[PDB]
């Protein structure tokens, strides 16, 4: 068993003793005075984000890990990429429909890598009577969306 904050402190120490290649993790002190971390990712040979390093946020909630970390990139530089906006925003199911509490923020960060590495488009299946009838199944329709027009 575990808390919070004691499954951070486990996944503290394995990233400070062992990260992924090219990757380091920084424990950010905040204002906001809950648990937020920076990582430098620097990205892989053969990509096209090869050698650039991209900052990522992850935003620790108390229900963490019954509840995925917000994950957004930061710093001075965003990729550009089908599945990462001008804002910071990652599109990755880890972060979503495929949480667990199971899963890592090592996983969610090597998953941006893969993302990076080899960007995935949306399927569904052809019978599209069947995709419909399990779309009850899905997320209900958002009225209100989040903007980025300066305030």
């Amino acid at each position: 068993m575990a808390s919070m904050q004691k499954r951070l402190q486990k996944e503290l120490l394995a990233l400070q003793n062992d990260p992924p290649p090219g990757m380091t993790l920084n424990e950010k002190s905040v204002q906001n005075s809950i648990t937020q971390w920076i990582v430098d990712m620097e990205g892989a040979p053969g990509t096209l984000y090869e050698g650039e390093k991209f900052q990522l946020l992850f935003k620790f909630s108390s229900r963490y890990p019954f509840d995925s970390p917000q994950v957004m990139f930061t710093g001075e530089n965003i990729p550009v990429h089908p599945h990462v906006y001008s804002n910071g925003h990652i599109c990755l199911s880890i972060l979503t429909e495929d949480w667990s509490p199971a899963l890592s923020v090592q996983s969610v960060c090597l998953s941006i890598i893969s993302m990076l590495s080899s960007c995935k488009e949306k399927r569904r299946p052809p019978d599209n009577s069947f995709y419909v009838r399990t779309c009850n199944k899905n997320p209900k329709k958002t009225k209100w969306w989040y903007h980025d027009d300066t305030c």
